[PDB]
């Protein structure tokens, strides 16, 4: 019969988890790639972003996505202990890393039997295979379930301050600005709402995708940035712009400007462990100690530094004469993750949004 | 627990159909359906439409089972602020969902397909015209549209600069529209443009309001201007027109939007410059194109608007019919956690 006008139907279509960490979408792409060619997760990512961009565009973007979704795909791990590969898309690239949806993808991986879960666990480990190196989660599970997650934690990859106190100069109104740059899976310019004469609030979002993308954009001009052992990562992907909390339990709020200038709805994951880097190299947290970042939802994420290291001979920006080599940190950060739905999504040859669209601006 | 739905888009234009998973809801005819849902049951279509699962430009419907007789289907819409179609857009996505995956039947060798929509406002009749060569597949929909009027004409609304004072036509086709050139408010209809436009539209919305009080004669709910139509010269040379309707809490449409269409095309023929029968073609702000025609007009005696004459009799009505094409961009099955703390979803949306 028809059955025919199906197979047709779904020519090209992607299989997808929906699912939000706190609010934040994650959109995890489980089929429906062809074979990319990459040696790492950080090859595959370039090659899908010089030769088959309109995927991303049309999986993240409108009519099918939106101005502020988020998303993945799934790869077979390359990387020995990995047991997923992943690669994160958004509406304007790709992240090198991005911990609400790892903290998704752990979440499913665990929740539809990706991975499975060793008879009587309470903790299943789900190793991601990312662009920025191994990333080591752990799902939490409900105590009494075969498979029921509370949450999900992650041990990102080393995360370090790298250039402290940096001057950017903005265009009226903001003028100029103190900032530090840190790597927490991407780099991040840390800034202090303060410092825009702006507060976190809903209310005010539009203007702190503005400052954000001024932001980024002056300080790529600016700054020049490198990972010291990730060749890959030279420039700065988000702008965290962080002020005083609203819940008690939470030591500061924050948003995240990232992508096509969109904001984080999570208190960000990567950003997170970009803060807690910041403090512990200034003193100002110590290991084993509770750092909790809300979002402009008032979402909670909990982290804590695990360990620090310093390496030899490897310096950068911030690093002193007087320090044998520099600091990095390891980072825990937890949070909690929802499946919000199993799409399926088509792409008819004559539509002209096959490839999405944003009427956003400039 | 979990929905059942086709995603869609109308020429850009977001139609999320959902097909199954509602609950058991009473009511003898569409609108008490709705009224059901709205005092009982708003929490559903506020997760199904709003973020996470959803977004600020959401728009879509549940399926029912028909109730009034001639019908094929029963629909309740709804968006993220309420329970209205606007601009039409879900009906015409709609019956071509009902014809691509099989709710109605094809008679064998036929190239049309009639299906009725049972709606809330009244009996939505509409075409699914089936692509040549085949049983199911549908090129495009056409709704005839509810009657629709020029009300008031050359209404002039001062607005502050750089806008200034304003030329417009008031029109109903669904909602009251003013009905606005680009020129006059001095911005080329762009994306780039967008926010401009948004801007000069409320500012006219909220002008117009404050200053004109219109009044639709046999539905005394409606007496507000809520839509701003902002025309210009195409640039796809099949279209007569380009157009974008400014609407709702900032918000554009992104398809040519097919009741402003029908206004658009009320106000032609009222003035003479539009025929019964002649194709008008309308281009939206990302280049889509709607169709639409005029099949006949009335008179209605005794019954009256400003731009109907002294030594007319009654105010004239027109029946468009509005083409259009919307596309299946997913099957998903939505689901909602007990515990999801935005398991009704939430919008950063203010105002
Ligand atoms: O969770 C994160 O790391 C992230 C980055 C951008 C959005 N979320």
């Amino acid at each position: 019969h028809q059955q025919k006008r199906e197979i047709m139907r779904f020519k090209k279509s992607f299989t997808c988890i929906d699912m939000h960490t706190e609010g934040e979408a994650a959109r995890i792409v489980t089929s429906g790639l062809p074979h990319i060619p990459g040696s790492n997760m950080a090859e595959k990512k370039a090659y899908l972003q010089e030769n088959m961009d309109y995927l991303r565009r049309g999986i993240m973007l409108e009519p099918r996505g939106h101005d502020d979704m988020f998303g993945a795909f799934l790869f077979d791990p390359i990387e020995e202990g990995a047991d997923l590969g992943i690669v994160f898309m958004d509406t304007g690239g790709y992240l090198n890393m991005c911990g609400h949806n790892s903290i998704a993808a752990v979440t499913a991986a665990v929740e539809t039997g990706i991975v499975s879960v060793p008879a009587k666990a309470t903790n299943v480990p789900v190793v991601l295979d990312t662009p920025a190196g191994l990333v080591r989660g752990t799902a939490h599970l409900q105590s009494g379930t075969e498979s029921e997650v509370s949450n999900a934690s992650i041990i990102n990859v080393p995360s370090f301050l790298y250039q402290q106190d940096v001057v950017v100069v903005l265009p009226k109104p903001y003028g100029e600005v103190r900032v530090d740059i840190a790597f927490g899976g991407n780099f991040f310019a840390i800034v202090p709402a303060e410092q825009l004469g702006i507060d976190i609030s809903v209310q005010n979002l539009s203007r702190l995708q503005e400052a954000g993308e001024l932001l980024r954009t002056e300080i790529n001009r600016s700054v020049k940035v490198q990972h010291p052992q990730l060749p890959h990562i030279n420039t700065v992907d988000c702008v965290e712009i962080y002020g005083p909390p609203t819940n008690p339990e939470a030591n500061y709020k924050n948003v995240v400007i990232f992508g096509n200038r969109q904001a984080d709805r999570s208190p960000c994951g990567t950003g997170t462990s970009a803060k807690m880097a910041t403090l512990y190299a200034k003193g100002q947290l110590r290991i084993g100690e509770t750092f909790v970042y809300e979002s402009i939802l008032g979402s909670l994420f909990q982290g804590r530094v695990l360990g620090e290291e310093r390496i030899p001979g490897v310096k950068v920006p911030v690093t002193k004469d007087a320090e044998e080599g520099m600091l990095v940190v390891t980072a825990e950060i937890t949070g909690k993750a929802f499946i919000m739905g199993f799409n399926t999504m088509l792409f008819d040859p004559t539509d002209p949004f096959k490839n999405g669209f944003t009427l956003k601006q400039y």
